[PDB]
């Protein structure tokens, strides 16, 4: 088992098998990432219940270096995976960190991120930008 | 319901739900899509049982048209849902296509795509360059 985030968030089990919410690419970071989240959060993603989100909410960021396909030039697929980023919604238990826990794993071998417990302001001096979206940039993706 | 496709194929139910392969971003239409499985393409992906993949294995790939995050420019993000395209391995029943049947639905609306009955000859087109690898160029995303 992976080791915990240095604020004590344990590596969500079966994050795989999540549903999808979205997709994304960083230009600045020549990354593609899906976004996962578990059962509650595509609940309320797809049901807009998201101001705020829902206790027990978690996305998933996946992030792999952009290659591109071998038969396809012109197709930017993943390659080496670089990261899971998770944000875990509980108001009352990470209320200093605007009600969301923050958590990033590196690579296949999973090396927990942070100094110490306090590397979480990092990911908020980011994302108090999208404090109006209860500090959640992205938007689910659109299906029929 | 949406029309069954040229071919007979009906729209697989429940395809939002399915579990990820993989993403992509094709740099000649300005989109970005998701790579879905249904769970015995899901198994065969992660178990790298793609030579041939299992009958029965249903991948979907979900197409959005490109926007820009209005917070985050740097953020290439999913604006409008442009089409889904599936294709399902029946090794003898789509014999004349590579042993998938291939679908697409255009946009919200769900329409289906292609003239007549044959109009999976045009997916063949592009996917024999990939029959190397039983006609799928997508490689499952690796996770840990
Ligand atoms: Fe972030
Ligand atoms: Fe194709």
């Amino acid at each position: 088992e992976p080791a915990a985030a240095p604020n004590g968030i344990s590596l969500p089990a079966g994050y795989k098998d999540w549903k999808m919410i979205g997709v994304s690419s960083r230009i600045e970071q020549n990354n593609l990432r899906a976004i996962l989240g578990n059962d509650i959060a595509v609940k309320a993603a797809r049901e807009g219940r998201t101001h705020p989100w829902p206790d027990g909410a978690i996305l998933v960021k996946l992030s792999w270096k952009k290659s591109t396909h071998e038969l396809f030039p012109s197709a930017e697929v993943p390659g080496d995976f670089t990261q899971a980023d998770f944000m875990v919604k509980d108001a009352a238990k990470y209320a200093s960190t605007g009600g969301w826990g923050y958590a990033r794993w590196l690579g296949m071998e999973q090396k927990p991120y942070g100094a110490n417990a306090d590397f979480a302001q990092e990911c908020m001096g980011c994302h108090s930008g999208a404090k109006a979206a209860d500090y959640v940039f992205t938007h689910p993706a659109k299906l029929p």
